[PDB]
């Protein structure tokens, strides 16, 4: 579907596995409300988090808890987490993948946005 | 100069210069209570944000507003802007740079954290 | 198979298409010996460039045509290609994806290596 | 100083340093041909390497060692270097800072390119 996140793992050269993001939308009134979550799978990736109708016009945002993985390989990181923040579906529906790569004190993000 | 954030464009190989943000202090409600901010220089460098001694532990975001630097630009850009949330000093006082790789559709960040 | 390369646009958030690279293996007198070549698909993928059996140990060298993509897009960017030298299967064989991710004057590049 | 290279290092938040690293220029017949080299400074920097009279317009490879870097802190790395190829001097001399950021199995590269 519309949104997936695939978050790689830059010092074992690997999927990053079992890492929990949240995703809000901006509301009406300025707030960020929760939107969905989950985490990561074997792949590294995470689907299913909307649908094409659920998933409309707004400003999103992703945190990515970054620091939880690496605390969990022993690491203390620089982040509190990856956050991700950009306005969907402005000129109509798009499919977002927001790409992560994870390093303990560096983090790269890059969308590929398609039309369906 | 305990913080400090140089910001780098992949599309035009240089500084980026004149880019806004402003940095925040994570409070003991869970919000965020700006407290600092700036624009690039000509060398793409924000110094002079803080001080040693206002400089404490805590949680702390910069958020570097992309978004405006894309749109002066005439680049369509995918981010709001980039965030960067980090707990500070958290062993004793460092010295941070963040080093921030900027494209339209892509950002990456670094820190580099000395004595 | 063993070796896949995905190359992504940092500028249009987009798979980077028809991109030619070319693999070279370095022999046992030292040179840069022809491997395999591609472009990348309009998923910015390039997949069967060799089998299990023919891609033994060694060092290999992609390099990757991004001047030309970028010359097509009308821009002059940094460098010439993008490179990647890595030795493969010295611990028996894996499974290889390169990532690389595009913009005129900046260039990264990821491996994933899972073990088949 | 036309030609400069910064280093960092995305494991441990700091300067890359003593990384060496080799600088060519491809020759008439397609060869490489090395003309300088050195290994980065404790702020993770190598400057010198050429001058402005010497710096003509050509094509230019940096090989970075970088699995040397990894080997001394007991890492393994993915890449056997990390080159980076590119004309110099295209319509006139410019000042170059490349910027190389490491992780074992990542590394990116980025060019500052000025006056
Ligand atoms: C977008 C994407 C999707 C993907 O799907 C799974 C697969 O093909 O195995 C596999 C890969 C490797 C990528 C590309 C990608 C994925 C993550 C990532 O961090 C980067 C860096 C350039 C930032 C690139
Ligand atoms: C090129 C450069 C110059 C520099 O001078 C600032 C200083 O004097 O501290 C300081 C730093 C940290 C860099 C490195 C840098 C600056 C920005 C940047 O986006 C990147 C990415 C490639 C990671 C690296």
């Amino acid at each position: 579907c519309p949104l997936m996140v695939k978050v790689l793992d830059a010092v074992r050269g690997s999927p990053a596995i079992n890492v929990a993001m949240h995703v809000f939308r901006k509301a009406a009134d300025d707030t960020w409300e929760p939107f969905a979550s989950g985490k990561t799978s074997e792949s590294g990736e995470l689907h299913g988090l909307t649908t094409e109708e659920e998933f409309v016009e707004g400003i999103y945002k992703v945190e990515i808890d970054t620091k939880s993985y690496w605390k969990a390989l022993g690491i203390s990181p620089f982040h509190e987490h990856a956050e991700v923040v950009f306005t969907a579906n402005d000129s109509g529906p798009r499919r977002y993948t927001i790409a992560a790569l994870l390093s303990p004190y560096s983090y790269s993000t890059t969308a590929v946005v398609t039309n369906p």
